[PDB]
């Protein structure tokens, strides 16, 4: 049996695809993973997502998603794809010791925050804890906050959150930064931003919400603490493209290419969408617009066949 | 008064960029037009916008984006621009007598499809004429449908619509086609399509959803009536860049072009979202991802000033 498409993953891009695709009949297959539902699935209230003058929540609105795909008619599987053959025309996915194949097959899994990997940083996410300024920024309205990270992403995290924190004390484990000259520049100009180079930090201490950091020295180890309700880890993502490495082309981070403004990758029949791709926006609604755009190429690209 | 940003156009591209800005708090200024709230404020049920398991109804949705945009302190105002100045550090939109003034623009008129100008047309939108197979074509599986145009959209919408309609009448106002030879082969091919070229439709019929059209040949002027359930229209679509044209570049058929995969428009501090840009996917889910990014660019492109 091989299917039209299988998509890979279940965030906003997947099961906007799994929805156009199965709307479309052509009875999507959809590798979930474990850890479905994507992103949002480990937030709390998500409020830019158009569509929701009072906002939802991230689980809320990813249950939506899921259930609109199985009402049109997606096979979805709460499974991890181990292994991929993407080139020719019958694509095969490995998922533990069972395979599927499919003519087209859409890549959605996403990127990965990269994580502290401290005590307090899982339990405190969304309660304090974030990686998204554009997502949570708004929260912290006139609170002492953390940014950690020495890149641009750091550097425009924490120069777009002084708009609402009272105070953001920037938390680098080196003293010098792969930031731009320019992003350094407007971070070290803004009178709201401290800098606390050479410093690690160790633990994130929160009663339900964030009430402070652990900090760490990482030349001398003199550890001390220090009292604030919010902590943005900025220390980059990792697109989850280890599946397709030596069989889709990629960018030297990492994320998958595309063709021009379209999801086609380097593969004939293979497509891709959301942050596996997008390195720029990195936002719910518009992986899933990239997600409704790769089932049109995919279904377009099916009908040349 | 020089605002941060000025959005000119109220679909998902228009409101989601307001979204973001406001959330961002640049109190975006926002000219939404008379015939507010975009092309999905002129259908019915909307089913494949990801987020609402049971669909919702256009003017529901969009309710749901403008009162969003208010929520956050989007400055909403129910007028058309009649003319821009998009050239140099302050930007103007005349609004009838009246000037407003910018750092940024983001762009967001939308396209509008093409109409037949006929009678029914309009009344009988949502209520079996559609403009989009995409959109509507789910619901009129097992019915005899017709489209309408001689280009690669209407061979695309009428191939893709056999997979549910009992049959396709394709209607043609000449007998040469604009579509590629592969396109019209592939509709000639298809065994539930019918061409009738050299006709027009004259009127649409309907009780409360469409009944019949009536069809005039147009080298004879005979006259004669086809009973059909759905009418898909699909003889283009017109970008509604007039206002820009001359100031940002454009492309041969008027679509404003985009830098990469960015929202940047060849004038600095210019933005364009949505149908005004996309001549690929033409989704409401697209032009609010679109919007979205917009928003980002603009808010980048101002912290860069
Ligand atoms: C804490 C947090 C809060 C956020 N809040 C917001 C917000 O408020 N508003 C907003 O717009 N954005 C927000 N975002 C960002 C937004 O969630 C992401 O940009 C968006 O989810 C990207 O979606 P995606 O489909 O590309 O990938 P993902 O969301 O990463 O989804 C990918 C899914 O596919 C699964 N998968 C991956 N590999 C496999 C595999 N081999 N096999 C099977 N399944 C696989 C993954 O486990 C995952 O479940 C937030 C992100 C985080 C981390
Ligand atoms: C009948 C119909 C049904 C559809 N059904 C679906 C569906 O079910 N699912 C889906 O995904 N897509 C659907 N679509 C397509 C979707 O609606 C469009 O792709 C989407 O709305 C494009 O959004 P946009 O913001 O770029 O432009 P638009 O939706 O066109 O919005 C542009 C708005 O800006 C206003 N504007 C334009 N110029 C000015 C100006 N100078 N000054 C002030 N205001 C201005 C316009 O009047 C308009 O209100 C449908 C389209 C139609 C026509
Ligand atoms: N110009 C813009 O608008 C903009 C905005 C965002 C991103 N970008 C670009 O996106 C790309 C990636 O940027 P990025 O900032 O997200 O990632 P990055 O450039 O790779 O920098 C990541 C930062 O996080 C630190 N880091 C990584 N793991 C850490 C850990 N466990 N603990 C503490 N610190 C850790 C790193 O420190 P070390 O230096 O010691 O490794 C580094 O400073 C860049 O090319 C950037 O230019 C541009
Ligand atoms: N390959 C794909 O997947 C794909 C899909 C869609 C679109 N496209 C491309 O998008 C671009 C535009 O395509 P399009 O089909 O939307 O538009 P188009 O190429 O301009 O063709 C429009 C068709 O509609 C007819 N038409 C216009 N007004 C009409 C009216 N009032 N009454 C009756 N007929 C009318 C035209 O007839 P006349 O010939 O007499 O003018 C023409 O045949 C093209 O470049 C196309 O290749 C590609
Ligand atoms: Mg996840
Ligand atoms: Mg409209």
């Amino acid at each position: 049996t091989v299917h039209d498409v299988i998509i890979i993953g279940s965030g906003p891009a997947g099961y906007t695809a799994a929805i156009y695709a199965a709307r479309a009949q052509l009875k999507p297959l959809v590798f979930e993973g474990t850890q479905f539902g994507g992103a949002l699935m480990t937030t709390t209230e998500v409020e830019n997502y158009p569509g929701f003058r009072e906002g939802i929540t991230g689980p809320e609105l990813m249950d939506q998603m899921r259930e609109q795909a199985l009402r049109f008619g997606a096979d979805l599987r709460m499974e991890d794809v181990d292994a991929v053959q993407l080139e020719g025309p019958v694509k095969t996915v490995v998922v533990g010791d069972e395979t599927h194949q499919a003519r087209a097959v859409i890549l959605a899994m996403g990127a990965a925050a990269r994580h502290l990997g401290v005590p307090g940083e899982e339990a405190l996410t969304g309660m304090g804890v974030s990686t998204c300024a554009t997502c949570d920024g708004f929260f912290f309205r006139d609170q002492d906050i953390v940014v950690v990270g020495g890149g641009d992403s750091a550097m425009e995290e924490a120069t777009f959150l002084t708009r609402f924190a009272r105070s953001v004390t920037l938390i680098h484990r080196r003293d010098e930064f792969r930031a731009s000259k320019i992003m350094l520049e407007r971070a070290r100009a803004n009178e709201k931003i401290t800098f606390l180079t050479n410093t690690e930090i160790t633990q994130i201490e929160g009663d339900p919400k964030v009430t402070g950091v652990r900090l760490r020295d990482t030349v001398t180890g003199e550890e001390s603490k220090l009292d604030v309700t919010g902590v943005f880890v900025a220390i980059g993502h990792d697109p989850r493209s280890e599946l397709v490495r030596g069989q889709v082309e990629l960018d030297d981070e990492g994320y998958v290419k595309v063709q021009g403004r379209t999801t086609y990758t380097s593969l004939d029949g293979v497509f891709a969408a959301g942050d596996l791709v997008d390195h720029t926006y990195r936002q719910a609604i518009t992986a899933a617009g990239s997600g409704c755009a790769a089932s049109i190429d995919a279904e377009r690209w099916l009908a040349e066949q």
